[PDB]
């Protein structure tokens, strides 16, 4: 049904007005104390909380209040007899929910209804584009809206660089703002919140609390890895909640209600929350004796249920017993905890603390900072130092599991060989071998689904946005391999990478990589014939990928951040592989369990005895370690020839 | 600030504090809620924000606090003393008995202090006008987040910051500072031919049925419309 | 015979006060040495501990390790002839321990604290051994000097240009290092074969 | 610094820690019991004093602690990104790999960081010579107390401070900083056609009936004189 997304358009605009731009036919209509679709009382009396959170402010995914609002009104949706119903169901309901409370239900509709795909949701962007473009600019297109309309002009292009956010000279926290602010990545966040919400059903994800350790685990390391490619150091946890937040984060947003997001300057103490009423309020010791009763937990082994008896966390579980890592992830969130008065809810408060952390007693009437929202909470550098702080108690646990065993580790194939190549992606150019690239591109998208530009009725107009992203050439891998065995044997790659070296230029440990690993590609492959086989993959095909602006759909790692920045010099990383015996990776399928027994990350989640990576995958002939440079071009054409006349000197061979 | 603190007795409240000690954070912020016609919201100020240094762009531009807490001491001096120092090195006398053609001291002060014709720019600088812009801008004070000034930056925005009778509390501690140097008037400066025999307060007419006792005024909330187009 | 719980005189009553304490299996060790010269030959057994890794799970190189080496025997053997010989130490006999609650008597490293705790997994310890050319040690004699001329912790407690412990080992034929294991049972029985039809399935090989 | 470090190593001292974080006082006091043949006797500075901003007289040729950390702030950023902006407003490109003609970007920052031939002084500042002056002054910074300077303000004497090691560690730590961007010495930038097969150090003979063993080296402490006249 494209009648279906349709429903995404406009959403600041009254029903009537979509109706009328689009000719949706109406459900009958009142004046509410404008016109507005009358509400039928059966209706109403289906939807629960759901229009309990007023119009005009955003959709706070981390709220108990607003997240029971989404579930309650993505009930009824989900719920309907049919899409022809579904849709009946939400142009009533539109002119009285929240708007971004009704996208979010939307978007979580298509993840949980079977016969909907995820892949067909709009672009985020294109529906609420004041998330991701500045105030200004938002603004900026208005004006030249209204100019072109009066010289009868149909379309109009409005763009801006990251010169415009904050300054990067002073503030080397900007360096990596592009990417922190990128369109993509923010909507991912969205996509993996409303895919995966810690308010579903119990039971109806399998292993959702260790799928939110090990997306945000990803996404912390990459940031990473993104941090050393500019010369910043790691993030660092925010853990000792008595120390202000170093920095602050000037969104420049505003919502299409004009409402403007609240900013944070530097040096702001994580504080406690008075709500109102106060009876509502959360409280920073209370959050710290949550996480004391969570780390004795993790320390001994089991966590207490709400029923007095003890749950033991083990990444080794029996047939049918959970895995420690979920069991902690689901306390941690908090989702589907054993124990809410016990454990609480930290990972979700600490976000409504940091984002009204500007006006945390509620005196100044003010609205929440990003890390309120799931579509505007990455952009804050503050979210990443949350998150090692979160996967600090992750790694925590991971640690008190014992090392896999040889027989956890071993398997019946031979990895032999390794290869990376950049496919091709300019003339005269040729990339030598395990040589990517990344450099910044232009992407230009259709902002009119989201807002109507238009002055009056007749006008014909569009807005297109134009801005630039981190982008990098397709590439391909071959793994060549051995079956040394007499039958055929399938078997499923695991691929991580890694930075070789830290801040410091010192190669890193086993011990300090397991903070970097990041999925590259983890997939089965066909069966393997005895004897030696090739398995060659392209990047598009990556499990970290889903399946213009816009390459993949629905929930996806965004392609364009899929390589790490790297270096205008080359920057060296670990590329390692595991050939084990047997849409995104991130996401998971709402409807199916994880296929892999194995923990996710496995085996590169867990201590060894071997000091190093290179000692570790030597003692097993199913894994081998590679290694790939990355080089950032600030001027892409840089790598044709250049005239023999045009060619500097060097004073020490090289330059 | 006097006509301020009435108001502030009136509501229960305690007159208020100069901001003198400038390593003490602002504990009141202030959130404006106003946006220019361009579209720009005015920054705000966080309770317990800093008075710091302002890093300009370009950083030549710059100023800090305590260049303006010399500047003060500067000032303090030369009204303890009695005299200012003219930039070109001579004495300027500060009285409120002035002798025919010369300035008021209570009038050097304030050229001193605003600044504005300021005896001697370099010594005594420009402490008030500076102190807005501090406050206006403590929010983002070395401009990384390419913000904003907040209202105390603008005139006709000022008065709406609690700060804004903060600082000026300060400063009218100045000009007292300097007023309580001055001797007392004399008896002939007080004196006048006049006898002032009574004096009475009524209230005009503004509601039907009701005549204000002698001696009482009222004030209550009305609402007021304008024309905004 | 500590407090008197009488009410009179005449009254008979004891006190027993019952409580909890880690404790250990006895264990013992053997080392094999050979003498390779043409005379008996005595020496001094020097055998100390230490966990392998760290609390980050990095293996602790030799100077982490000088802030940890315990001592778990050191005392002199009979002369050894010409040829090899084994040497074998009850725990109960160990230089720590002096000579019904309470197992020794006098000054002595509890025997009930002579193993450290270790881990449900099994946490890992050096089990450093030197043979060295020549009543709790913790205590001393009051009454005679300390007979061994050797600092006392010799030679674990100065640094050396060695990295690593297995390094600084290598390099002495007199020297050799061991590795054990030590395991907390919680339940001490969960040692003992479960009935098949008990025993649970584990999903990923171990459980 | 890497000489000074060895003396210490060599007397069981920890080697010398950058003074980076300005808010800190400085532990380490010094006093130089040294006097000019003017009588005028160096200004000390006591353990635990803050490095404070230096209000010069006359006060416009102030300096701040601010304004050195924006300063600093601005060549880190130069260093990170690989390029420093000239005050023409070009960018000039750090390299130690250099081509014919081009500056090595080690001289570039070392330029900037003194300052000498700074590429903007407006820019970058004068972090290194200011610093000797703001720790030279710290017992004094407002010129309250009619004050001579501390031995780091000149270069004959500067040495005998242990604060000069603090500072110049910061200021290594700054050319380090540079230093690691830099990419590693390539195969060819470190190949040579010589092969060096054996290294020897013999010490002279210096005592009768003592041969040093070969690669052993002493060192000792001896009296010299001079005519002062
Ligand atoms: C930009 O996006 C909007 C999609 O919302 C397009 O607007 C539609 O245009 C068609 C063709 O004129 C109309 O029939 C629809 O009524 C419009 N939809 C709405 C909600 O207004 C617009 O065409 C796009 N512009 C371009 C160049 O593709
Ligand atoms: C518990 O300890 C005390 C030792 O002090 C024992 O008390 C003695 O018991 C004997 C036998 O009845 C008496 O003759 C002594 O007079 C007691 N000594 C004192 C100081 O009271 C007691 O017997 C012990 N109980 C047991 C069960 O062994
Ligand atoms: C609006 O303008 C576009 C070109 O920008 C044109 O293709 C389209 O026909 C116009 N719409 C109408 C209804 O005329
Ligand atoms: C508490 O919940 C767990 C979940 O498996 C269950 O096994 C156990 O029986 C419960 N405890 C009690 C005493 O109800
Ligand atoms: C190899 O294949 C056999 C037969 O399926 C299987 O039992 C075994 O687990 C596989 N792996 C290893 C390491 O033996
Ligand atoms: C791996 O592949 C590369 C390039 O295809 C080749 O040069 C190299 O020799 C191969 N190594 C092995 C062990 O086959
Ligand atoms: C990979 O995806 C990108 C973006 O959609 C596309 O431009 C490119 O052609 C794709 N490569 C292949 C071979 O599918
Ligand atoms: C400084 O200016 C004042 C102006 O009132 C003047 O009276 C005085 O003579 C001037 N000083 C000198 C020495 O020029
Ligand atoms: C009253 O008036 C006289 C005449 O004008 C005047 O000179 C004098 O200043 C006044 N005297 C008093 C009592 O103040
Ligand atoms: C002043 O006027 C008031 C009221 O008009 C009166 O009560 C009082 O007697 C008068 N006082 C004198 C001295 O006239
Ligand atoms: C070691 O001492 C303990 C406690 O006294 C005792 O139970 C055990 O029997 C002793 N072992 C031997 C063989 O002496
Ligand atoms: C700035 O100075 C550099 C020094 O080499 C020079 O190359 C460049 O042309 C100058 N920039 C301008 C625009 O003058
Ligand atoms: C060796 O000598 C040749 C001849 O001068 C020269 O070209 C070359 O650079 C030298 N070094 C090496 C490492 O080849
Ligand atoms: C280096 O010199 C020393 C002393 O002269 C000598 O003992 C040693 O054998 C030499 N090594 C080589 C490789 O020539
Ligand atoms: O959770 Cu994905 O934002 Cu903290
Ligand atoms: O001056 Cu301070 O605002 Cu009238
Ligand atoms: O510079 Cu700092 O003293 Cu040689
Ligand atoms: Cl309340
Ligand atoms: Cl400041
Ligand atoms: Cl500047
Ligand atoms: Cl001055
Ligand atoms: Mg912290
Ligand atoms: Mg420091």
């Amino acid at each position: 049904d494209e009648e279906l997304r349709q429903l995404f358009y406009l959403p600041y605009e009254s029903t009537s007005t979509l109706a009328d731009r689009l000719g949706i036919q109406l459900p009958p209509l009142e004046l509410s104390p404008t016109a507005v679709t009358v509400l039928d009382p059966e209706l109403k009396a289906k939807l629960g909380s759901a229009l309990s959170i007023p119009e005009g402010i955003p959709f706070f995914a981390f709220n108990k209040q607003h997240s029971q609002a989404v579930k309650d009104l993505s009930k009824v949706f989900i719920e309907a007899k049919s899409l022809n119903v579904l849709k009946d169901v939400a142009i009533m309901v539109k002119d009285h929910v929240n708007s971004a409370v009704f996208l979010a239900a939307l978007y979580h509709t298509y993840y949980e209804r079977k016969d909907l795909s995820p892949g067909d949701t709009p672009p985020l962007p294109t529906v609420l584009p004041d998330r991701f473009v500045p105030t200004f600019i938002i603004n900026k297109a208005k004006k030249l809206a209204k100019s072109a309309i009066i010289n009868n002009q149909t379309e109009v292009v409005v763009e801006w660089h990251s010169d415009e956010t904050g300054l990067s000279s002073r503030s080397p926290e900007h360096r990596v703002s592009y990417w922190r602010e990128d369109m993509n990545l923010n909507s991912f966040h969205w996509h993996w919140h409303l895919s995966n919400p810690y308010y579903i059903e119990p039971g109806d994800r399998d292993r959702r609390g260790e799928l939110f350790y090990y997306m945000h685990h990803n996404l912390v390391a990459r940031y990473n890895m993104e941090r050393l490619s500019l010369n910043l150091k790691p993030v660092k946890a925010f853990e000792d909640w008595r120390i202000p937040v170093q920095d602050g984060y000037f969104p420049h947003l505003t919502t299409g209600n004009g409402q403007e997001w609240s900013s944070r300057q530097d040096s702001t103490f994580f504080q406690d929350i008075r709500e109102i009423p106060l009876v509502d309020s959360n409280y920073v010791s209370q959050l710290e004796m949550w996480r004391t009763h969570l780390y004795h937990g993790i320390d001994v082994g089991y966590l207490i249920h709400e029923n007095g008896s003890y749950v033991r966390l083990t990444d080794n579980p029996e047939v049918g017993e959970d895995y420690g890592i979920n069991l902690v992830g689901e306390a941690l969130e908090a989702g589907d905890s054993v124990n809410p008065d016990v454990y609480g809810n930290i990972h979700n408060l600490g976000h409504d603390f940091l984002g009204q952390s500007h006006d945390p007693a509620k005196k100044h009437s003010t609205t929440s900072g990003v890390m309120g929202a799931v579509e505007t909470a990455v952009r804050d550098p503050v979210f990443f130092r949350w998150h090692k702080f979160i996967d600090n108690v992750f790694h925590r646990y991971k640690l008190t599991q014992p090392p896999y065993t040889p027989r956890q580790l071993s398997g019946n194939i031979t990895v032999l060989n390794v290869t990376v190549q950049e496919e091709h992606w300019i003339d005269d150019y040729v990339s030598p071998e395990n040589l990517l690239h990344t450099f910044f591109t232009p992407k230009t998208f259709n902002s009119s689904s989201g807002i109507d530009f238009r002055l009056k009725r007749d006008d014909n107009i569009t807005v297109h946005i134009k801005s630039n992203f981190l982008e990098h050439p397709d590439f391909s891998y071959t793994i060549t391999v051995n079956n040394p065995t007499s039958d055929f044997k399938r078997m499923k790659l695991r691929i991580f990478l890694a930075p070789k070296f830290d801040e410091e230029g010192v190669k890193m440990n086993y011990a300090s990589l397991l903070r970097y690993w990041t999925e590259v590609d983890v997939f089965e492959t066909d069966p393997i014939a005895p004897g030696i086989a090739y398995i060659t993959r392209h990047s598009n095909e990556s499990s970290i990928l889903s399946t213009t602006a816009f390459a993949f759909s629905g929930c996806s790692w965004p392609r364009n951040l899929q390589v790490p920045r790297g270096t205008q010099d080359g920057m060296n990383f670990h590329f390692f592989v595991m050939a084990t015996d047997v849409s995104s990776s991130f996401c998971g399928r709402p409807d199916q369990p994880i296929p892999d027994p194995w923990p996710m990350g496995y085996p590169l989640e867990r201590r060894s005895s071997k000091a190093t990576i290179e000692d570790f995958v030597d003692e097993h002939p199913n894994m081998m370690l590679q290694e790939v440079t990355i080089t950032h071009l600030r001027d892409p054409s840089s790598v044709l020839r250049r005239p023999i006349s045009e060619r500097k000197e060097c004073l020490l061979f090289t330059c």
